[PDB]
């Protein structure tokens, strides 16, 4: 009978979890005189701190008081009314409430009924992706001149190659020269032909590295791609009089990961330690993995550099935060989700000399 | 008998319609009945499904499943079912005209007295699945455009990193001269003219590592400035080697349409480059002529052409019919030529590329006048 048909649609709104609520206009004040259990989970409160109250109690501090004047007009002339607020859970939480409220006459007489969606999630991933696109427009001049950087090294090849043949060709021809200087003529060329090869071994670094490539995760030595890491991202070091030290462990070497992303965490750490050591009368670095919780492995990288002011260390790793006059500032913050995404975790701390000190995790393989 | 709200029927009522705001999809069904079909249906998933209320009662919710629905989901629900347990699948239904969507189902039993009923809760996700697919192709592009920008912020230690194997390669190879010097070795100048055109191609291979820091920074700002001025220093620098090659110079500059509003480093570098690519473009060639002049243009313009008698720029540029528009190739040139593109349209103008009649290339480009009209003064 009709009731009983009035308990199973109860029952049912009890499990949309959607806010649902029901003022009544004609008590003092337009009070809530019914809530379904998913405005109680969304908001924190419980039944009896709800029903009786008007709808306002949920607004505070950073609540839109011209969206309040919206809801205010369209109630006053029985009017439909959608709106995104800044509304409060009761542990004091923000919430992003879409409110959509419509007139209900029953019998002529007026309800109100309100549906509260918490779209706080869908903020973020909005915004996530908003700041995703300026990223990508922020590093866009930079990215092209790493496309740039790459191209031309690619079209160093052909004078590369055409040096090698040059000189193989010389080493065939002196092999019938008996002439006393012909020894030292072929060290100079033996000589030349390592460095044409180291040449072309540092364009095949840059040339692998920024390759869009596979991107699986795999068995990975540490030592391998500190060392890769190395190769293009320390640079200048030994010019600049900056003492290296991997001090690895070879029981915590093997990892689950994608070697280039992995590299491009590295590279960054590298350039911005000898960037923040460029006033430093002390300049030393040092990488170091250690066995960690939970079958990980902790790769640690310090520097004795200007370090980080007070204020800094809670935003490091907050996109678009740089020190530099001519910084991005979104290095870290893309290192840290490529770690995450690996499973790991990534931080950073002063160290005792001043300097400082990024650590990562990643998992151990077998 | 009850007034309104203090009254049952008036409650279902008010109920009945609060449900029917309810935008998620609210199903129930009688497992009482036979094959368990749909005795309630809201507003919601109607709007959702594309389908009528006298459509959906009577009916078990499978109406909704076709051609790509998971039967592992399915039978994950069925069994659920069976059990009187709560399930959450995301299966695909399809709606009337047979679009397909993303169903986020939530499956409970509720009691009412001792009668079994299920409530079953539906979300259309199909837009949240795509947001999230857009995001995670968003952050794997970024990752990648990352490695590029970290080694263009190295370009010019890259430089340095090169620079050195190639001083070395050449040195050796001086070197070796002067130890084959006076050798009576039949062999001795078939071994010298290579090892010169090898000293050729480490000259030529420090040529191409140079171009590595055409716009290397320093903060950017824009002032009044001249052009002439501005051409004149990008000569001293990128055409440094002109008269070697026997390049002619041809400088028609317009004092009195010089001043522009520039960042002097960038547009230092914009026509460093350009000087540079002609100089390269001209080797090898028949008519070596370059010619630069600066001119008035609409919205307050100045127009800066640069033109070479060089072998053209198919290789780095592809123009589109008008010669309005080019698309840089995967080029050192042509990526350099899209920075610089990049640089003037920072500073409010175009730049575009045009073949003149030596079969050469014309580049031209504009930058904002420091005064507001010239070109209605011819
Ligand atoms: C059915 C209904 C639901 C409402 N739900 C909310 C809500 O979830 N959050 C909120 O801040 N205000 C909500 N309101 C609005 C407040 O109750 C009130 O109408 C609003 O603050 C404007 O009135 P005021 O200026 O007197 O505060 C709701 C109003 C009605 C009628
Ligand atoms: C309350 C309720 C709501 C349901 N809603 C859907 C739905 O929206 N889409 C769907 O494909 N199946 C839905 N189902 C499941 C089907 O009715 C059916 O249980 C499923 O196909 C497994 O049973 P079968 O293998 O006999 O077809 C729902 C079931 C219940 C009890
Ligand atoms: N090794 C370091 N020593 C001191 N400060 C650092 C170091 N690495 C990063 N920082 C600080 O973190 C900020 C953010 O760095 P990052 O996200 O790589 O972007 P950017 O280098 O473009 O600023 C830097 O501007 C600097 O303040």
């Amino acid at each position: 009978g009709i009731p009983g048909q009035l308990e199973v649609i109860k029952k049912a709104l009890d499990h949309v979890r959607v806010g649902v609520v029901i003022t009544d206009p004609a008590l003092e004040d337009n009070p809530i005189v019914y809530v379904n259990q998913g405005f109680v989970q969304m908001t924190g409160y419980e039944t009896e701190e709800i029903l009786g109250k008007n709808c306002r109690f949920l607004q505070g501090k950073h609540t839109d008081p011209a969206e309040v004047d919206n809801i205010r007009t369209a109630l006053q002339n029985k009017e439909p009314v959608t709106v995104q607020i800044q509304n409060y859970k009761k542990d004091g939480t923000m919430f992003w409430n879409e409110l959509n409220i419509d007139p209900m006459e029953i019998e002529d007489k007026t309800y109100f009924v309100g549906i509260q969606n918490d779209i706080t999630e869908h903020q973020q991933t909005q915004a996530r992706l908003q700041e995703l696109q300026s990223e990508l427009v922020h590093v866009s001049r930079l990215s092209a001149m790493g496309e740039m950087a790459s191209a031309l090294a690619h079209e160093l090849n052909q004078p590369l190659a055409a040096i090698s043949n040059y000189m193989k060709g010389s080493r065939r021809l002196l092999a019938g020269s008996s002439d006393p200087n012909t020894p030292k003529v072929e060290s100079a060329l033996d000589r030349a032909a390592e460095q044409a090869l180291r040449a072309g071994q540092i364009i095949r670094r840059l040339r692998d590295f920024v390759a869009r490539g596979e991107s699986e995760k795999r068995v990975e030595s540490l030592s391998k791609l500190i060392e890769e890491a190395g190769a293009l991202g320390l640079a200048g070091a030994r010019e600049q009089n900056v003492q290296l030290r991997f001090s690895l462990d070879p029981g915590a070497d093997l990892v689950l990961a994608d070697r280039v992303q992995i590299q491009q965490v590295l590279v960054n750490l590298f350039r911005n330690a000898l960037e923040a050591m460029a006033q430093s009368q002390r300049r030393e670095l040092v990488v170091t993995n250690t066995p960690a919780a939970d079958d990980m492995i902790e790769v640690e990288v310090s520097d004795t550099g200007s370090g980080f002011q007070d204020d800094v260390i809670p935003n490091l790793f907050q996109t678009f935060f740089t020190t530099k006059d001519t910084g991005m500032g979104v290095g870290l913050s893309i290192s840290r989700s490529i770690i995450e995404a690996h499973g790991g975790r990534m931080w950073a701390e002063s160290n005792a000399s001043g300097g400082a000190t990024f650590r990562f995790t990643l998992p151990a393989a077998d």
